[PDB]
RNA sequence: CACAUUGCGCCCGCCGGUAUUCCGGCGGGCAUGCCUGUUCGAGCGUCAUUUCAACCAUCAAGCCCUGGGCUUGUGUUGGGGACCCGCGGCUGCUCGCGGGCCCUGA
């Protein structure tokens, strides 16, 4: 790879996306709950990986978690859901009182798998859920049984995946729940949010969000190049030699050619 | 029960006479309509009965630079939208595998 033509691969693309979102609409009637400046903010940016082999033999529903620089979920607006096994109460108590001020408004409710396999059963439900929160987290314990309680409504969309967490301290709930120290809880909580997401899909093309376009050119590149990095050492097998053209996407743009 | 005669039935117990069987006497009870409840029933009066449940790993195994991290545990309803792509065939059009965006009651 190279710093500087990835760079400029950039600002090439933000300008692009910026004068598109800037461009008036043909038919005359304008977005009511849409800013210039906040349609460029939530627009995401993808990087495509491209391989000549399969990542996986089959679907991973567990994705993996690449540490950033910069982490991505930072902005007010983000609501997230987190999926325990232990009684929900008892994480309740603990999201309520001992907890960081900043980090409990960006969580939106916890549930036990109890209580998921009861109310979230149809598909409506399921949906509700879905499109209410941003993000997901269950506690390894439990990301095994998701897939069947969530359907397809969560693993074919494959962007809201639940992000796995270690609520390991080292039977009846109701007696006694083994639990992480609770300090670094929230450091791993804080630590999976912002952490970028690989779906070891079973085909040859791998996408991941690695910024938005309100991000600076240089922070993006600070992103995109460490999960490049990261990426082909831990996830792709055969290495480099397996690895092949990596295209930057925009969701509603063309891809920017970066041959490895 | 009987114009009521100090006569005669049925049930439980007792007493005195040779007494488990006989005799006599004594004590407690046995009317009708209706109500509340109890228990025992009757009815070709009506109904239910061939069970749509729960039941993966609420943690295990192996590791590393000894305490945090890592790897493996294959688990998804279907359909639609002159939307944006990656990769393979197709002389080509196009078709397949996998994505991003949107809709819908299992």
């Amino acid at each position: 790879v190279d710093p500087d033509q990835t760079l400029k691969a950039c600002k090439a693309l933000l300008a692009h996306i910026k004068k598109a979102a800037a461009a008036p609409r043909p038919d005359g009637k304008q977005n009511l709950l849409a800013d210039e400046e906040s349609t460029v903010a939530e627009t995401p940016i993808w990087l495509t990986l491209t391989t000549k082999k399969h990542i996986h033999d089959s679907h991973r529903l567990q994705p993996g978690k690449i540490i950033l620089p910069h982490p991505l979920n930072t902005s007010e607006e983000i609501s997230v859901c987190l999926i325990t096994a232990d009684p929900q109460r008892f994480y309740k108590n603990a999201v309520a009182d001992e907890f960081p001020e900043d980090l409990r408004a960006k969580i939106g409710r916890v549930i036990d798998i109890s209580h998921l396999k009861a109310k979230f059963k149809a598909y409506e439900a399921q949906r509700k859920l879905f499109s209410e929160h941003d993000v997901f987290l269950a506690d390894t314990r439990i990301i095994n049984r998701l897939p069947k309680a969530l359907g397809k409504t969560f693993y074919k969309t494959t962007t809201k995946r639940p992000i796995p967490v270690v609520l390991m301290a080292q039977r009846d709930p109701l007696e006694n729940a083994n639990a992480r120290p609770i300090p670094e809880i929230v450091a791993e909580i804080r630590k999976a949010i912002g952490a970028a997401l690989v779906h070891l899909s079973p085909s040859t093309n791998t996408a991941i969000k690695v910024g938005y376009a309100n991000w600076e050119p240089e922070k993006l590149a600070a992103n995109i190049e460490t999960v490049i990095r990261e990426l082909v050492e831990r996830f792709v097998p055969q290495k480099w030699q397996n690895v092949r053209n990596f295209y930057v996407k925009g969701p509603e743009t063309a891809a920017l050619p970066i041959y490895q």
